[PDB]
C-alpha cells in the first residue's frame, strides 16, 4: 500500500512537527477526527472560515493602532474575539499571543500593543503556511487514491 509512500510520511511528520512546535493543539485534532459523516475537508473548511475572519480582524487591529488617539478598548475587543476564534481550531500560538493584548490596552501602553500585533501577524502567517502545507499534501493523497 501506499501508506508509506513519501507524501504520507512528509504529512505525518509536518503535522507532528506542528503540534511539537505548539502550532496546533488538541482542538485541531478534534476538528480532525475520524467522523462517520464528515470528511478531511471538514477542517479545510473550518480553517477557510477562520482564515478570513482572522485576516480581517488583523487588519482592523493594524488600523486601530494608527488611530489618533487609540481605542485601546477596541483594540483589547478585537485580540479577545481573536483568542477565542483561535481556540476554536486549535491555532495555540496564535491564541497565546492574543492573551498578551490586554495588560497594555489597560494601561494604554501603545508600544506594547504595536509589539504584540507584530507578534500576532507572524504567527498568523506561520500557522497559516504551515497548514496550506498540511492540507496541499493531503489534497494531493487523496489524488492518487482515486477512483
Amino acid at each position: 500500500s501506499n501508506a508509506m509512500d513519501h507524501l504520507h510520511r512528509k504529512l505525518r511528520d509536518h503535522e507532528a512537527a506542528m503540534f511539537q512546535q505548539g502550532y496546533l493543539d488538541d482542538q485541531f485534532s478534534q476538528l480532525q477526527k475520524l467522523q462517520d459523516d464528515t470528511s478531511p475537508d471538514f477542517v479545510i473548511e473550518v480553517m477557510t472560515m477562520f482564515f478570513d475572519d482572522s485576516e480581517k480582524l488583523l487588519n482592523n487591529m493594524s488600523r486601530a493602532l494608527e488611530q489618533v488617539p487609540v481605542n485601546f478598548k477596541q483594540i483589547d475587543a478585537h485580540a479577545h474575539q481573536q483568542k477565542g476564534s483561535s481556540a476554536s481550531v486549535g491555532a495555540a500560538r496564535v491564541k497565546n499571543v492574543c492573551g498578551t493584548f490586554r495588560n497594555f490596552c489597560e494601561a494604554q501602553n501603545l508600544e506594547g500593543c504595536v509589539r504584540c500585533l507584530q507578534q500576532l501577524q507572524q504567527e498568523y502567517s506561520l500557522l497559516k503556511n504551515n497548514l496550506k502545507y498540511l492540507f496541499k499534501l493531503q489534497q494531493e493523497i487523496k489524488t492518487a487514491g482515486r477512483s
